């Protein structure tokens, strides 16, 4: 296309809502291309991510770990407004992996605190996909601060499984994955600091050990569980996103399977069936689609069961509906 | 579908074998579906894990580390009887990841010392599957304890490649792979405790760091080589099945190849092939194929060449018969210049 | 094939080239089987692989990290001529991920300083495959010095995608990722070796820490920035085979993509489409290609990105053409 082509386009202006729900949007695509326009505002802030009132410095796209789920269907235009107002310390930018050119767009969205900035590109590949801060000199400092989310580029067809068949989803679930790494004093307490420069330093030392303090989904211990857990019912259809910009994971759902599981978050790959523990690359998003057959609770974990339930990668899915024998039963329950 | 239906099923009780052998099992199933009965004991015992003699105070389905694999076909049930004996000091449970619905079992199977439980689920999806104990609140510490083993659900039609065509194994066996935590003294000596209740507050300061001490195969460093090693024969198809339970592993036959490997373990997902080095994740079972080409000693590893040959991960292979100089040939042998 | 058949086939003596780049091959074969001769000469060596001065004594097949790559086509016979100088102090020998039996030649090719051999396999499957060094009891130590490398095995029809299709490359690069295990004193500076067998204890220890001081390409860090980045132009066709002997990693193109990425490195099994980040296990051999679409510098990293931008694990690709606005354009430049 031509830049007067482009600007012939009908504009759509989405609202963006906060993880794990994902904004509105269709899944086959209401017509023909379109520009599709967000805006984010950057916020620098410090969040409590466990019980013990440890304390992170976060880099928030829209105020969330993650960032808030962008969705455009393949051959639209994405164009973010992306803000850092005047409130916060550091400079930020924004690579997508789903983007060509300019390192994903990090190096035309360099923007001080007070200034903004607008970017275009077209969305050629359909897929999940990473975005995160990256500035030069900084970059695993601002991702491991919370500086990053996905986007999903839809088929315009919607889903479709390796043969074509059409994948419909009733309900999804954006769930990002963040390691972190806090610093400790002598005697093996976390940190606090009184601005994010000031933990640059020590957190530096931290990240060289490649071992996180913490690995959690959404932002905190316990974010997705007890009453924050995630809902379904039986005989519904879930597509649950998964991100981590920075390191390995490999979810599984307790209880359930992935029946369909796109483990490189590229929708022209054809869908791996039947998984038990799919495995995300750091640097990469994927996606599952399962059918709930039995109710009740559901665990979702990173299934390096240590990550999981010590360092704190675990989230709940509560199931209504009515129990199916046939899949499974209690011959006998525990007993002398 | 239906309870009275169910009881109408053939039932058949099966034998458990110690890893990394499998009980007998037909490929291609012997008419309809089945209630397939398997009973496990649990043991809470002290295993030691190498030749300096390191204990782990291991928690064993069936007393070994891996638990034993189970074989059952698609649309089968399986029907376990699981045993807590009165001698045991924890609770445990069994979560298989091949079962749908109630934290794969293990809502159902809680079981304290003195009790039993007999589980029963439809083997709906085919695949090698991991199962592990998972008790509320020390999910870890059981499966880094070594209680965890696999399941095979295997089509009924048999293992095919991706296009259709059957693949026949002359023989199976499955290698459990392990990570230990085990705590150490001011010395960089291993400690020693009196039960599993006493080891608890130290192996997990150890499981924080991520980094294991030990990463062994069937139980113990060189538990599979010199008279325990796998054998085979030229000309005969073998298939390996791998499971761990909380950690990555890289599998690779020194000297061969995965000519068909379903990495992510499960039957319906076309296999790759040609493999060099494979990958399962923490949490899964993967199964590799391959026909032996050329006799000789060789290593299967943990390509981590580290986990491999400084923490424990390889075994042997032992195979029998004629070399190929077609295959390769050495033109020089080592000689002076 | 007879006896004479074999003893008929004609010879190639192909002359090696240090990475990234690669010796002169077709990618159709160009007549029959051959037997492919190649000749490599072992070096240990003192090399630097940071900027503060930081030394190893290298294991160096052919003098590089990592070794060179050797290109062949699906059932040619690979000949090695394998030379250890009697100026080395330790038995060195070779295996090969693409060969069957004698694991990989290791057990044919142990020779001490002074000796040499030449071993022949015939490459039955078409790929990138791992080769390194493994001598008995020390093997994990041999390939963390540096001494790996790949070797290709193409197709005698070339490459194809999934779908059948010709791929065929304008350039190829090989990247060789090595992790670097150097001890360090009390003080935290990294220590210094007489001779390589010195540093084993020391080295040992820091290896079961499963943590890397260093995880480099082309054997230092920064050994592929700068005057040294990879070069190509819009629109050119590129292939980059990726190589880790020990450790996993998670190679990623920032600004590009992997159009078609044989994750695994085997070419039987159909590549992955339109990745983001794609994933390498230790042991393995990858390659990607890709179609350049807009000029300027690119980075290739392991998107592990404490490894990439902390530990030295980051090359650029410089990039000559015309920007596509379409793809990408900055609608409002970074302002207050
Ligand atoms: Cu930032
Ligand atoms: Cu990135
Ligand atoms: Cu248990
Ligand atoms: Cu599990
Ligand atoms: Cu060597
Ligand atoms: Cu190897």
């Amino acid at each position: 296309a031509t830049a007067a082509e482009i600007a012939a386009l009908p504009r759509q202006k989405v609202e963006l809502v906060d993880p794990p729900f994902v904004h509105a949007h269709s899944q086959v695509a209401e017509g023909g291309p379109k520009v599709v326009e967000f805006t984010m505002v950057i916020e620098e802030k410090k969040i409590v991510i466990d019980d013990a009132g440890t304390e992170v410095h976060a880099m928030a796209f829209n105020g969330t770990v993650p960032g808030p789920l962008m969705v455009v269907h393949q051959d639209d235009y994405l164009e973010l407004t992306l803000i850092n107002p005047e409130t916060n310390t550091l400079m930020h930018n924004i690579d997508f992996h789903a983007a060509t050119g300019a390192l994903g767009g990090g190096g035309l969205t360099e923007i001080n605190p007070g200034e903004k900035t607008i970017l275009r590109f077209k969305a050629t590949k359909p897929g999940v996909f990473v975005y995160h801060c990256a500035p030069p000199g900084m970059v695993p400092w601002h991702v491991v601060s919370g500086m990053n989310g996905a986007i999903m580029v839809l088929p315009r067809e919607g889903l479709h499984d390796g043969k074509g068949k059409a994948l419909t989803y009733d309900k999804i679930y954006y769930v990002g994955e963040q390691d972190f790494y806090v610093p400790r004093d002598e005697n093996g307490k976390y940190k606090k600091y009184e601005a994010p420069g000031d933990a640059y330093e020590d957190t530096v030392k931290v990240m060289r050990t490649l071992t996180p303090t913490h690995v959690v989904f959404n932002g905190a211990v316990g974010a997705l569980t007890g009453d924050k857990a995630m809902t379904a019912a039986v005989g519904e259809k879930v597509l649950i996103v998964h991100s981590q910009a920075n390191r390995d994971t490999r979810p599984h759902l307790i209880g359930g399977h992935g029946d369909y599981v796109w483990a490189t978050g590229k929708f022209n790959t054809p869908p791996d069936v039947d998984q038990e523990t799919w495995f995300i690359p750091g640097g990469a998003a994927g996606a599952a689609f399962y059918t709930f057959q039995q109710p009740g609770i559901y665990a979702y974990v990173n299934h390096n069961l240590i990550e999981a339930f010590e360092l704190g990668a675990a989230a709940h899915f509560k199931v209504t509906g009515e129990w199916n024998d046939d899949l499974m039963t209690s011959v006998l329950a525990p007993s002398g």
